[PDB]
């Protein structure tokens, strides 16, 4: 505690199930002009 010399697992931990991720989703909100008729 406080201030890792010695290990209290045996082994270590491993995660069971591997996580997926899943590449982003950026999308295109809108287009707008400044000097414009309409």
């Amino acid at each position: 505690s406080a201030t890792t010399p010695s290990q209290l697992l045996a082994a270590v931990h491993s995660f069971a199930t591997p996580m997926v991720v899943a590449a982003a989703v950026v999308a295109v909100e809108s287009t707008t002009i400044s000097p414009n008729y309409n």
